[PDB]
């Protein structure tokens, strides 16, 4: 009924599926971006193709989604508003963070695109739809696609489509890549970062940032875990770090978490501002997933098969999504707007005893504060 609710439910559904084939590895994706890519496809899907997407991504009760409203694509700044409003806001230039989104549908050129659709994507989406020749120059097409994604992500997301992933039979490809970097409200000082061991299960040294400051923390003895909120500068986004008490307690947490639990654990009465010592590793997160495998296991299957019904995009028989890929990159480091002086810090050094030390596997979420929507979610087992 709200983007906050829908993005979190969708996020945890995706998490449940990635857990299957990604045990003991880092996991990192952008739920909001995946929903936007699927919303774009949803615009031209019909029959069961459309129903499966709506059911799995839950566009159902969302503002801007639904029968009458969507029929107005091309005009009306209301279509898919609940999603577009967040993406439109976070992709704008600003002085505290950078969020680059490269999302696009590449369709074989031989497929005549329905003109009402082009207008549709043209007005609601940037990347949109782009014609291309897979038929006789597949390796050439793959180069074109990967070079667009690379160029659009500051040279960060490279070779998104693997060789042999595209051939003379490819109908349409969905690429959805995102890069995020944000400044903390409260910076960590470079001089305070030290090599510290991270107990992966055994351990390895990692660059561990450190600072003492006032932060919202939730302590849940009942679940043997703590949650720390670190605000990004600007007051529009924050990062939640869910840290189990024991080095090997992640599995339990991952089994119990969902939208309801996350909401309860972070409510204003459970969260409390406390002077605390924070240890957080510098992290360079980057993962890429085959969305076809993920979404199919989640319940979206027709759109990827000859039985797909995208008669809203074209009229040609056989238009289906032949490959769909998601890649997300984000660096977590010291950069911030303000810092405590060496004098106050000195006083805290031996007076503050409470600490939040993320030196073992944890879960983390970057959220949009106003909507409560999930922008990124991940599991960090190796910083
Ligand atoms: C991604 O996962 C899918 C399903 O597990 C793999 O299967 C492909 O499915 C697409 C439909 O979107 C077909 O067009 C391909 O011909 C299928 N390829 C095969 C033989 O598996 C798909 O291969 C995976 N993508 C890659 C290259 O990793």
């Amino acid at each position: 009924g709200s983007i906050g609710a829908a993005s979190m439910e969708f996020c945890f559904d995706v998490f449940k599926e990635l857990k299957v084939h990604h045990a003991n590895e880092n996991i990192f994706y952008c739920p909001i971006a995946i929903m936007s890519a699927l919303a774009m496809v949803y615009l031209g899907a019909k029959d069961s193709t459309r129903t499966q997407i709506n059911k799995v991504v839950r566009f159902d009760k969302l503002p801007g989604f639904g029968d009458s409203i969507e029929a107005q694509c091309g005009t009306s700044v209301n279509v898919h508003s609940s999603l577009r409003d967040i993406l439109n806001q976070i992709t704008k230039p600003n002085d505290v963070y950078s969020f680059s989104l490269a999302s696009r549908l590449y369709a074989e050129e031989r497929y005549p695109i329905l003109p009402e659709y082009l207008q549709c994507v043209k007005e609601l989406y940037r990347g949109g739809l782009e014609p291309i020749n897979f038929q006789t120059a597949a390796d050439q097409a793959r180069e074109l696609i990967n070079s667009w994604v690379e160029s659009q992500t500051n040279g960060i997301i490279r070779n998104v489509l693997q060789p042999x992933s595209v051939d003379s039979q490819t109908a349409m490809v969905l690429v959805n890549a995102i890069v995020f970097k944000g400044l903390w409200e409260k910076a960590f000082k470079d001089e305070d970062t030290q090599a510290m061991p991270f107990r992966v299960t055994e351990s390895k040294p990692v660059q561990m940032m450190y600072q003492i400051g006032l932060f919202r923390v939730a302590s849940m003895a009942s679940e043997k875990m703590k949650i720390l909120e670190l605000p990004f500068a600007x007051g529009t986004m924050s990062m939640l770090v869910l840290l189990p008490d024991e080095v090997s307690g992640l599995e339990q947490l991952e089994s119990i978490i969902n939208f309801e639990k996350l909401t309860e654990w972070t409510s204003s009465n459970v969260m409390e501002e406390r002077k605390i010592k924070v240890y957080l590793p510098r992290m360079k997160m980057e993962e890429k997933y085959n969305l076809t495998s993920v979404l199919m296991a989640m319940g979206i299957t027709d759109v990827f098969s000859s039985s797909a019904n995208l008669s809203g995009i074209s009229s040609a028989e056989x238009l289906k999504i032949s490959q769909a890929v998601h890649a997300a990159h984000a660096e977590i480091n010291e950069a911030g707007r303000e810092v405590v002086g060496s004098a106050e810090a000195g006083v805290d050094a031996a007076s503050v005893s409470e600490e939040f030390r993320a030196d073992h596997p944890f879960l983390f979420c970057i959220k949009h504060i106003a909507t409560n929507a999930v922008l990124f979610f991940g599991r960090c087992v190796s910083p």
